[PDB]
């Protein structure tokens, strides 16, 4: 509600001849140091800046006195917070897993439009220089529109020529909504559709509804809260070392292992789905993710445990709990939500969370078995962080996998 560059309150505001205002830090960071141009409208402010920097009159005293009453990453987080503060109508967006520069977004077909009742998924990629460079926004759901083509590119002025740091991803999503309601056939991306819209509006409305029906019939994101698997880590420990406990500090490290493995597998599985233009993540993407990221025998065993859980899940009775159907301690239904919540794909198949849950359980068991062994070497009955560090370092494959995870 004040500074357009950093979306924070204005401090020592500087107003340029063009009357765009930014806080003194932002002004110094982007104008004074190099560009000497307004970041919003690119008006040259060199003569003005040199004069007033020498005379210490840059700051707008009147505005400043009466107000009392990296940068790219920081701002993206401010957008997401802003997005939660004022959820845009008919829209949602959030990061893909833990990648803040790669978001998923959903748009519900406006009531006014012929897309009503459909859900359209979009991909958003933030550049390194954001907010000074535009975000890359594209549809992954087919849609019949003059300004949207089969590649999912969107011809919208604010996405390219008219992009400004003052704009936000919420405003961008609202503008796309308006574009769905009111196309611009005069400057089209697809001429045939634009010609049809101009001459046969009834046909345009008809084809839009049929496409919406055929192809169109994505959230706050993974969130800031750290998930815990204490319940299921404990169950596995009782199976692997019934007479060995685990300290709560060690349990927090186990959560860090599980969450790290979850994010990496799903993230890669997300990469594969997008790479092959697949709407749904299935056990296949999870398996190829596992095979590429896990080393050696860990990968061979993880693939075995995942294939066996999926096989047992399909043949089992549909009445029992999903985790029970797969013979797993780790929660299948919960892993499924975390795959949808993380915005890795439009859809998530039912075998995917089973396979991933089984891979997580297997790796947890491996780590717990070795940590317990490492505890029994020091004549101890309870796993502490040090025994987790030992179990990782003393196993070449596990150290390749989890060595980068910090252990205190
Ligand atoms: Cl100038
Ligand atoms: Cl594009
Ligand atoms: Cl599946
Ligand atoms: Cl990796
Ligand atoms: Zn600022
Ligand atoms: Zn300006």
């Amino acid at each position: 509600c004040q500074c357009g560059i950093c979306m924070e309150i204005l401090v020592e505001p500087v107003t340029l001849p063009c009357n765009h205002t930014l806080c003194k830090p932002c002004f110094q960071s982007t104008v004074e140091k190099a560009s000497l141009c307004c970041p919003f409208c690119r008006r040259r402010v060199s003569s003005w800046t040199r004069y007033h920097t020498r005379r210490n009159s840059l700051v707008n005293v009147e505005l400043w006195t009466i107000i009392q009453k990296g940068s790219a990453l920081k701002r993206i987080n401010k957008e997401l917070s802003d997005l939660a503060r004022d959820p845009p109508a008919q829209c949602s967006a959030g990061p893909v897993g833990d990648d803040m520069f790669h978001w998923q977004a959903t748009i519900m077909g406006p009531n006014d439009s012929p897309y009503q009742g459909g859900v359209f998924f979009l991909t958003i990629h933030f550049p390194t220089d954001y907010p000074f460079k535009p975000p890359k926004v594209a549809f992954t759901t087919r849609i019949y529109h003059p300004n949207i083509n089969s590649n999912g590119s969107i011809k919208l002025d604010i996405l390219r020529s008219q992009w400004s740091p003052a704009l936000t991803i919420s405003k961008v999503l609202l503008s796309i909504c308006s574009l769905l309601c009111d196309p611009n056939p005069d400057d089209p991306l697809v001429p045939e559709i634009a010609r049809i819209y101009k001459t046969d509006r009834d046909k345009y409305n008809r084809i839009s509804r049929e496409w919406t029906q055929k192809y169109a019939m994505g959230g706050s994101g993974s969130g800031s809260r750290k998930e815990s698997y204490s319940i299921y880590v404990y169950k596995v420990l009782k199976q692997v070392h019934p007479d060995t406990g685990i300290s709560s500090k060690a349990m927090g490290i186990m959560n860090s292992f599980v969450n790290d493995i979850f994010e990496r597998i799903a993230g890669e599985a997300s990469r594969l789905a997008h790479y092959n233009k697949r709407s749904t993540i299935t056990s296949r993407e999870i398996q190829t993710a596992v095979r590429l990221l896990l080393p050696g025998e860990l990968a061979k065993h993880a693939v075995s445990e995942g294939t066996k859980a999926v096989t047992k899940y399909t043949s089992s009775a549909k009445a029992k709990t999903r985790s029970s159907r797969a013979g797993l301690q780790f929660p299948v239904g919960r892993v499924h939500r975390l795959l949808r919540k993380g915005n890795y794909s439009e859809r998530v198949g039912a075998g995917a969370p089973v396979y991933l849950a089984a891979v997580l359980e297997y790796l947890t068991a491996e780590i717990l078995e070795l940590a317990g062994n490492a505890a029994r070497d020091n004549k101890k009955t309870r796993i502490i962080p040090r025994h987790l560090q030992l179990a990782i370092r003393n196993d070449e494959e596990l150290n390749k996998l989890l060595g980068r995870v910090t252990i205190a």
